[PDB]
């Protein structure tokens, strides 16, 4: 068995970042290397991590979802937004641990802590699921799973959809409906459509822009009622819906569309 890296979530690990890759206009793919090349993280599939540093005078940790597995030996790929200064009239100074991260060279060092999260993905449609931070896990078996995502909240449906691909005795159904602001701001497009043509009994896949070009074939606007309804499995078939985006998005969006269409809040899941 191959040596876990985060072997204590209370412990800080220095990991050096080593590839850098660009996703979209303002997202990247940040590589950083494990101890050793043999190291895996120790990453139970839906879980985060949490990166912190003294940027500017002042202490910031952020949580982070790695989009690989603890198949991948000797490294660690994030998938991170960086929210530029002096771009949103909103918000001049931009975002302080994405510029920090988008500042970093190739061989330097954030510490990096975890794993937590309330949910963790078994395999074969189980999940446990944990009400709360101080209770115990309900497990919950599927047949299939509906997947709303909103820009980066992308990342931990993406470890989920790519753990249940592997294993092709994993018969899971993942139903993804994946909102972006514009065409040009739907993160790894070509790695989500490799997956629908690959897998596409298992994979089902639906965009919905809030701004859409000319010749669209997908949806327009925010999650709506009509999206839940026609790219989510119906209720009647009891599947988890796990839901991962802005607060508004889940709020607004999610939850009264949800109830809207009869799935219970029982079925639902808010990373
Ligand atoms: C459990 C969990 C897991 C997460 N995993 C991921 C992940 O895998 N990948 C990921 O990218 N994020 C993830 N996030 C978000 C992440 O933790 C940070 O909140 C995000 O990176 C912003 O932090 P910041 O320090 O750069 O910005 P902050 O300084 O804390 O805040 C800036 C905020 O203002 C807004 N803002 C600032 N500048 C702009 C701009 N130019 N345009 C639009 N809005 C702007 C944004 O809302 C931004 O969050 C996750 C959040 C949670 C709770
Ligand atoms: N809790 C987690 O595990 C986790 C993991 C990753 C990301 N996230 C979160 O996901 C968000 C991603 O932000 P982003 O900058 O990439 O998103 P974004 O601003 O680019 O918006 C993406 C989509 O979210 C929806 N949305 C945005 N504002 C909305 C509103 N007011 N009402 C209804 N829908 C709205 C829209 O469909 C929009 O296209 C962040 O809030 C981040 O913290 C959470």
């Amino acid at each position: 068995t191959p040596a876990i890296t985060l072997e204590n979530p209370d412990i800080k690990y220095p990991l050096r970042l080593i590839d850098k890759e660009v996703v979209n206009h303002d997202t990247r793919r940040f590589r950083f290397a494990l101890p050793s090349p043999e190291h895996i993280l120790g990453l139970p599939v839906g879980q985060h991590i949490y990166l912190s540093a003294r940027i500017d005078g002042n202490l910031v940790i952020r949580p982070y979802t790695p989009v690989s597995s603890d198949d991948d030996k000797g490294f660690v790929d994030l998938v991170i937004k960086v929210y530029f200064k002096d771009t949103h009239p909103k918000f001049p100074a931009g975002g302080k641990m994405s510029q920090y991260l988008e500042s970093m060279k190739i061989g330097d060092t954030i510490e990096f802590r975890g794993p937590n999260g309330l949910l963790v993905y078994q395999g074969k449609g189980k999940f446990a699921i944990r009400p709360d931070k101080k209770s115990s896990p309900v497990i919950k078996t599927v047949k299939s799973v509906g997947m709303i995502a909103g820009g980066t909240g992308i990342t931990p449906m993406l470890q989920v959809i790519r753990a249940i691909m592997k294993d092709p005795d994993d018969h899971t159904v993942c139903h993804l409906l994946f909102a972006n602001q514009t065409e040009k701001d739907i993160l790894l497009r070509p790695e989500l459509e490799e997956l629908r043509n690959e897998h596409s009994a298992r994979f089902k896949l639906w965009y919905t822009v809030d701004r859409a070009p000319e010749a669209w074939d997908y949806s327009q606007g925010f999650v709506n009622e009509e999206m839940i309804r026609d790219h989510l499995p119906p209720p009647e078939e009891e599947p988890l819906v796990l839901m991962c985006g802005p607060p508004p998005m889940i709020q607004y969006a999610c939850l009264p569309n949800l109830e809207r269409v009869g799935h219970p809040k029982e079925r639902c899941f808010a990373f």
